[PDB]
């Protein structure tokens, strides 16, 4: 089976800064060598731009510390991360932590100010509501597990 991961994760310089969050992993680079990772990066198939200014959730808003509303681009992202799971059969995402389109345990809390809450991001949410189980790359163990239960089946 495949899983979607966050391109940045990846070594992709698709972050909002236009750096990139590549992780140290046998077993990601493994699954990468057989063409069981696909890349994705919400907020780039969104429509927007590397980089961006960073942005935080408001609840159902995603905003800019300027009060520019991003939202339309990361529903955008979200609906195609899920289009591409629907297509390509995956039901695991592999997604960055404290993004507000990746995030799966924490998301920075709309006030820009450096403070991190319980929540997750927009593409997360999207996909978990769908039967799609999300991993951060802190939970690569509890991923590569599960991923293995369905190996011979
Ligand atoms: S939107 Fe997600 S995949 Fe794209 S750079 Fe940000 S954290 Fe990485
Ligand atoms: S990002």
């Amino acid at each position: 089976e495949k899983i979607i991961v966050s391109a940045c994760l990846l070594g992709q310089p698709v972050r909002y800064d236009g750096q990139s969050k590549g992780i140290v992993s046998n077993w990601l680079d493994a699954l990468g060598a057989e063409g069981r990772a696909l890349a994705f990066c919400p907020e780039v198939a969104g429509g927007l731009p590397t980089p961006r200014p960073p942005a935080e959730r408001q609840g159902e808003h995603v905003v800019t510390e300027s009060g520019l509303d991003v939202t339309a681009e990361f529903d955008r992202g979200a609906e195609l991360a899920l289009g591409l799971c629907l297509a390509q059969g995956i039901r695991f995402a592999l997604l960055k932590e404290g993004s507000p389109s990746c995030g799966s345990g924490r998301i920075y809390n709309g006030r820009f100010e450096g403070v991190s809450m319980a929540g997750e991001g927009k593409t997360t949410a999207l996909l978990r509501r769908h039967g799609i189980q999300v991993f951060s790359e802190d939970q690569l163990p509890e991923l590569a597990l599960a991923l293995s239960l369905v190996a011979t089946a």
